[PDB]
């Protein structure tokens, strides 16, 4: 399951790295959260000797992951100047599933090194649902749009005819995802529990929703639209529907209260600061519906192609996303509901 | 060179991972050297608490780097029980362009991480390493040795390494460079290894103490002729074979010592040499056993050579290589001398 989850490898031509415009803005909207978090590590005083270990979980191949490395070093070098002490060292651990194209990210990481603080970038392949780093190895943890991806799909059963929680899917389809996120998030939080230094800090950003029920269009339109495009191909006979009935995507966008309660029960890290914000799903600067759709199709296909192609096949991929782009521009007039995101800042209690 | 050096990236059939034939034997001989060093770290006692950091500097995409990790972890498993809750952190280090995807594809308490970059510079935080390993990686320079230019034409015309048909300065030139680059490796590593930490490094060198001995440099010699013959055919430019010199050096046992002596940070617990057959030689067909030697040569020299002559004429080059090895020498070459060197931070 984690053996086939990742984003478009390479390159970048219509891959993940080229189509990372939206997610870069989420980091931009949550950059101060990191900046404050770095300052707290300096207020801790204990982390000033001798080296500070930070890590980004779920870095893909895209240009977003060294954005935060830049802010961490910049902020660190700034407070390094106030302390008037050139001893600060920084080791950064970039984490993603094995299937990820590290060479593309490495080639990207190769350019930005090459200065008060030295920076050491290491790559850590593997799932973050288990333990990745030795005990008390991390002062700071950062994660953007990677937490919501589940360990496994929630569990002749059926979620007809969708790949996700919808208005057309009652009722354990909503409940399973809820308990499943609790299942996966707990592993994550608990695996971190032994990984982060006491009084450490944590900054998590994931895609969620403000609605009480996730079947609302704003919450689940990506999967609802994907579910339509695959279903229409079944009408054409290109794909068998019983595969669509069976396939549901291992991912989940939760509400803030659900997310809080998830962190509360496991009293490892107290919630320093939580917040929910909605960005315009796509820009929206183009008056051409095809332009808005294509830019949004290529970015949606970018982070969904490998996980979907596993179930439906490499070959038919091109036709599905073309049908998906079409119903966005023509059927939906290049207009989509807002996209909620959740800034989640924690600090280990032990 | 740091940008354009990597082993053959991929997974078959010319990839270095499929061509680990020779190196897996060297790792076997240095396994006891590795076995002991891992145990001396336990003798250092302080390393019991709390987690031990190991680093392989030069792991390619081949499976040989897992061979080193497996024994660190397995040896520790026995040491902990007698001592009665441990953790190991292994860093895989290599240049960029290294098929870490292939590396990590072959990959899948012990937590391993990938560290891209040269070991001629800083790679790890200060006082963070207890044990460091590097097999057949250190003898690569960061550049063609200085002093092969210009004077103002020149100089190793027409070969790619130290040979008989060459001015006396090339022996000094290659020894000059290696000294400089190795110091930086020792200099950089001097500030990462914990005090009384351990460092086990493996490279190949000469036993003849003369750089131009056929035994010591047959690989580059057999290549140099292989390139040269294809030059006569007009297939490859002539000036290129002359100007280009390979960024690698095979030091003597005594020459290694000085380098380590000059830089007082590391002391020598042990240092030895062992010569292995360049090929087996357990096979009867020369034309079908020299190819395996030809394949593994192509596994680590294709990218560094394709860079200067283009990948366009590569296939014909190693075709002559195999021909030279299997016809001229009748599939018989001098043994490859390998060097085990065990060090400790003098702090
Ligand atoms: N269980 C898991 N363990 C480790 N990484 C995971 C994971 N589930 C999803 N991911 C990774 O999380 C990534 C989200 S895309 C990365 C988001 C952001 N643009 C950035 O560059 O940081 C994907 O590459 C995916 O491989
Ligand atoms: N100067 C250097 N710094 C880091 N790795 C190097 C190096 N020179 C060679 N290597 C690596 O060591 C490995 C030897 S196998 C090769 O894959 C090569 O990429
Ligand atoms: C659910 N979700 C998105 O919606 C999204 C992602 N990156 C984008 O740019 N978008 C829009 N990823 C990574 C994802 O997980
Ligand atoms: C110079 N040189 C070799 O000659 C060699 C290597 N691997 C082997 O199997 N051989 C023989 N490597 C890694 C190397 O750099």
């Amino acid at each position: 399951v984690k053996e086939v989850l990742f984003m478009n490898t390479g390159e970048g031509e219509s891959s993940y790295v080229q189509n990372s415009s939206f997610t870069e803005k989420v980091a931009s909207m949550a950059m101060p959260a990191l900046e404050n978090a770095v300052e707290t590590l300096f207020s801790k005083d204990f982390h000033l000797f001798q080296a500070i270990n930070a890590a980004d979980l779920g870095c893909a191949t895209g240009p977003n992951t060294f954005a935060v490395i830049s802010t961490i070093k910049r902020m660190m070098e700034k407070k390094c100047r106030e302390l008037n002490c050139q001893t600060l060292e920084l080791q950064v651990y970039m984490n993603d599933l094995f299937g990820n194209d590290f060479n593309t990210l490495f080639k990207g990481l190769s350019s930005k090194v090459i200065e008060e603080v030295s920076c050491y970038v290491m790559g850590v392949p593997g799932s973050f649902h288990g333990r990745l780093f030795p005990r008390n190895s991390l002062h700071l943890v950062h994660s953007s749009y990677s937490v919501h991806w589940l360990t496994q799909a929630p569990k002749l059963a059926l979620n007809k005819g969708r790949i996700y929680i919808s208005k057309t899917s009652p009722p354990v389809v909503r409940e399973a995802y809820l308990s499943q996120f609790h299942e996966d998030f707990t592993m994550f939080l608990n695996a971190r529990s032994q990984e982060v230094v006491p009084n450490g800090c944590m900054v998590l950003i994931l895609r969620g929703r403000q609605s009480s029920d996730p079947s609302d269009m704003q919450s689940c339109f990506i999967w609802e639209l994907l579910a339509i495009a695959i279903a229409e191909l079944v009408s054409q006979g290109l794909i068998d529907e019983d595969k669509l009935d069976t396939f549901n995507i291992p991912c989940y966008f939760p509400s803030l209260e659900e997310v809080k309660d998830i962190v509360e029960r496991d009293g490892s890290f107290t919630i320093d600061h939580m917040e929910g914000f909605e960005l315009d799903s796509l820009q929206m600067q183009e008056n051409d519906k095809w332009v808005r759709g294509e830019k949004f199709a290529k970015i949606v296909r970018a982070f969904t192609e490998p996980i979907i192609s596993n179930q439906f096949g490499h070959e038919i991929m091109d036709k599905l996303y073309d049908k998906f782009t079409h119903i966005v521009v023509s059927d939906l007039e290049a207009k989509l509901p807002k996209t909620t995101s959740i800034i989640l800042v924690l600090s280990k209690i032990v």
